[PDB]
């Protein structure tokens, strides 16, 4: 077996005290303490991490960006904000147990429109110039992780077929031989690379399928593998490091 499921075996047999701390060993954290009080003011923890990525030009969203699984919306939020971005519709299930879009007035949100009732993969793909994805369900299961991470490509890979050359699609378990094979033929059809967002808790794998990054797929998961093993069963937790949240700013935007 992987790496991968030797640290979800581990995770999975960490205590609850022990778990908790692990979890924000040594990650980069958003202070979320001032957001919770439009001020632009992200509406999630997702908002820092695509942040993250852009801030480092592993993606530059563009046009027409289409967001699945958009929740709350920070991810729809934090496009608009960009300066090639001319439209952003977001798709999110709601309901019951899941995340409602909320409606900001941050810099672009006349541009922003977010459809809740989605179940993403039921609805037909549509053209895009920009495509982000950050769906992706937990288990203890890697095989559970894997099967639901592979749906996700199979419905992402609809979408990017109709010719977004920018992505951002969060794989939920990238270590599973399966998914593994699966995002090698993804990369040689649509390109891009495997990155970990250091602001991800060491609770979960999940790394983001970006059009600009690039390199040895396998190299990369199996690195963040051993970062996430590397800070299991530590003799002292030394935390999280910290860096400011977004600024979204206010107003409408001409495009
Ligand atoms: N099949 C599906 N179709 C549409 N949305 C789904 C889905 N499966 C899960 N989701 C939703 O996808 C969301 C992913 S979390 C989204 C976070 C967002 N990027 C932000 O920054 O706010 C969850 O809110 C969940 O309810
Ligand atoms: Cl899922
Ligand atoms: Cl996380
Ligand atoms: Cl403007």
């Amino acid at each position: 077996r992987t790496l991968g499921e030797q640290w979800k075996e581990k995770l999975n047999a960490m205590g609850k005290e022990e778990f908790f701390s692990y979890r924000k060993e040594a990650i980069l954290e958003v202070d979320r303490t001032e957001a919770r009080r439009v001020g632009g003011h992200p509406v999630s923890r997702g908002t820092a991490k695509l942040r993250w990525l852009v801030e480092r030009r592993f993606v530059q969203p563009i046009g027409k960006v289409v967001d699945l699984g958009c929740g709350r919306g920070g991810w729809s939020y934090y496009a608009a904000t960009m300066k090639n971005v001319q439209e952003v519709r977001g798709y999110t299930k709601g309901g019951p147990g899941h995340e409602e879009p909320m409606l900001m007035q941050s810099y672009g949100w006349n541009i922003v429109t977010m459809k809740s009732g989605v179940d993403v993969f039921y609805k037909p793909s549509e053209i895009s110039d920009t495509l982000l994805c950050d769906i992706g369900e937990s288990s203890p299961s890697a095989e559970i992780e894997e099967q639901r991470t592979l749906r996700i490509l199979e419905m992402v890979s609809d979408w990017l077929s109709r010719g977004p050359k920018e992505f951002c699609i969060k794989i939920l378990c990238p270590y599973m031989p399966k998914v593994i094979e699966k995002l090698e033929s993804l990369q040689r059809r649509f390109g891009g690379g495997l990155v970990r967002v250091p602001l991800s808790r060491n609770s979960n794998h999940e790394m983001y399928w970006v059009s600009g990054a690039s390199g040895n797929i396998v190299h990369a998961v199996n690195m963040t593998s051993q970062v996430l093993i590397g800070r299991m069963d530590k003799k002292i937790w030394k935390g999280p490091k910290y860096e400011e949240d977004v600024n979204l700013g206010s107003g409408t935007r001409a495009v």
